[PDB]
């Protein structure tokens, strides 16, 4: 199973392009699976159907799902609550907890679109989440909350290590953590099923393998996306490029998205190498003729694209002259912050609100001589 | 301090809205706090500045920040070396804990947003953060992650008050509870009585930050749309609806344009509409025409009257429930009942609220009509 999603500006076309690209692949003979986390509207438009928790299948490979938090969120509570059954170790709180009346806090929707796309796609395990079929879906397309949640989830695999060792440090070395951390680990264990330290090795391995699938291209792939008309939206782009390199990815491609009645244009001088299309999808008031928008002309580009993609670098290091060479879209010299607190082990990248930690080899490790951006790429020169 | 965010869907001008709100209660002499929490450069292309972590003054009554989380999170955690200093409660762990390495996580965004904007409009506290005068703001302008997001931050107060006594059950009546509760309340004290009296305490100051929530003299919320995007208009609707299913309302309705050229004022009715065109040039926005001309005199009039408030209403003799649910269809609104016939869970745009209903009006759900955009709700004694 691949992961395929959006990324750009508000108005910028995500979901006008998540749904073509649901109904590119579906109609390609991909089992492809649309899951939309939002409210907007827009995707029931743009489908002709109303979708909702169950899955809607608007054709035979095109299943279309709304995941719902209020609805995510019973689950869990529910092997929660199987897990005290056999424990005792709430004295029946949990029993008495009504999961069906409890709201949505801020968080909540990040993290279980997190947990379910697990599910459908299978980062960190093989996927559970099958489709109408019995069989895991070839595609997922995911519209999510904002393009700044997808790109935490994007990146997730690679900075969750640092913060289970700080964690199974607090579990094993405090007073109240060698007090609360066995019957944790005793009820997290039973919870997700149907010794202490050795729990906390699993997890950190389990961890590892989740970065492995993350980075690797045959299962997740990003794309921007832009209103050519509007220079912001073409500026954003620019900017959540490099805000997908520091998340530790890449983009596969850049997209100019007409929703309006008239010809795409493209900005594609800005965006190379990446492979750039236009895809015109009209907003008519009748609804939506799939047939001939995924037969149009004009989009035979973004639908050769979007098939390839499918079908299958940041840091250049140079070993000679000890330099890091880092790919930096959409970022000035002044907005890239260097730091190093592990000696000449690593290099700590700042920029975007996120943090990239970048091993350094060997040869290259040492202190931060100095530094500049040349095009779109930033020069660090390493001292021995 | 007061508290101004703009909802609406992608697109839609909210961005745009907020520039100019800032502009415009700047220029009517409130210190104002521009706060972005999103990687998107169109408030600098706005504003015509490059925005920060450190405070960017546009002139002395305007001043915007960009919050990171990855600066958010590291003043928390030095608070929590100090308390752990004091208590000796993790004997040095926490003071190994390297702030400055950690990444942003899945949900982070939202928690440390939610944390700053306290500091700044303090709603369950008085405010914290000042401004360079040392001076709390007069207005927040919030323009944040997303509407989605921005609407789980509007309903936390009304729907902590379940988890937190859920929580305060496992803290004093389970053996883990009450063996590690006493100490754990002790850590937080610090970081910032008796157990039980903390735990009154927080719920009272929960009920007092949800109180502040609900008044409209300090929370303000405006819809805005593109009144030429169809389903700009058709969102602005449901996520007025999604507002009230958080437990607040809307105070107001935007069309943004970029010109001076069909705006749905009777779809919005009764809030009060306005429409505003912001032109803007590669050059830049010119910010002195924009405020002084007269399409935009409406809604600056708007803006400063404010710096539905009852969606729900009860019937005692007919036994009636209406419930205020624009943007949404009967079929996109559940109603459940897991305490008998004294309260009504309403689930409806992937949020639940509950309503304790009067004595009088409770029951069993027994019929429901959709009148206008009210939900009357027949309950059968
Ligand atoms: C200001 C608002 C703050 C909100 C902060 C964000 C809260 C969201 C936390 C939700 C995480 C719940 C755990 C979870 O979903 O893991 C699912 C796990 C996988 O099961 P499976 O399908 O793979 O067999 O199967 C399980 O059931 C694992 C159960 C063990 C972990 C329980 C953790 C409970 C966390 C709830 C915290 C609620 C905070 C309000
Ligand atoms: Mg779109
Ligand atoms: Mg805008």
């Amino acid at each position: 199973t691949k992961f395929v999603t959006f990324l750009g500006k508000g108005g910028s076309g995500k979901t006008t392009a998540a749904v073509f690209a649901a109904q590119h692949y579906a109609l390609a003979g991909l089992s492809t699976c649309l899951v939309i986390h939002n409210q907007d509207p827009s995707a029931e438009f743009l489908l002709g159907s109303k979708i909702g928790t169950s899955p809607t299948l608007i054709n035979d490979n095109l299943s279309v799902i709304r995941l719902e938090t209020t609805k995510m969120l019973l689950e869990p509570l529910k092997q929660l609550k199987q897990a005290d059954a056999r424990l005792n170790m709430t004295q029946g709180v949990l029993e008495g907890v009504v999961g069906e009346e409890l709201g949505v806090l801020p968080g909540m929707d990040s993290i279980f679109s997190m947990l379910e796309l697990e599910r459908l796609v299978g980062f960190f395990r093989q996927a559970t989440r099958k489709n109408h079929k019995g069989k895991p879906f070839d595609v997922i397309i995911y519209d999510g909350i904002s393009t700044e949640e997808t790109l935490r989830m994007i990146g997730l695999s690679s900075k969750t290590r640092l913060y289970a060792k700080y964690l199974r440090s607090l579990a094993e070395k405090t007073d109240l953590g060698r007090l609360t951390s066995p019957s944790i680990m005793r009820f997290v264990d039973e919870s997700m099923n149907i010794t202490s330290p050795a729990m906390w090795d699993t997890l950190e391995r389990f961890l590892e393998t989740g970065a492995s699938a993350w980075r690797d291209p045959e299962r997740f792939r990003s794309f921007l996306v832009m209103d050519p008309n509007n220079p912001m939206s073409v500026k954003a782009a620019l900017r959540y490029w490099g805000c997908t390199v520091q998340a530790g990815s890449h983009v596969s491609g850049a997209f100019a998205i007409s929703s309006s009645h008239l010809t795409s244009q493209i900005p594609k001088a800005d965006f190379v190498p990446l492979p750039f299309a236009s895809a015109s999808v009209p907003f008519t008031i009748t609804g939506l003729d799939w047939d001939k928008i995924l037969l149009d002309q004009a989009n035979s580009s973004i639908r050769e694209l979007l098939s390839e993609t499918v079908s299958h670098q940041t840091v250049m290091f140079d070993t000679a002259k000890k330099l890091v060479t880092l790919f930096m879209p959409g970022f000035e010299k002044s907005e890239i912050k260097l730091y190093q607190y592990r000696g000449g082990s690593e290099l700590l990248i700042e920029a975007g609100d996120q943090r990239r930690v970048i091993h350094l080899p060997s040869q290259i490790q040492g202190k931060v001589g100095g530094a500049k951006f040349v095009d779109r790429s930033l020069i660090v020169t390493m001292r021995l």
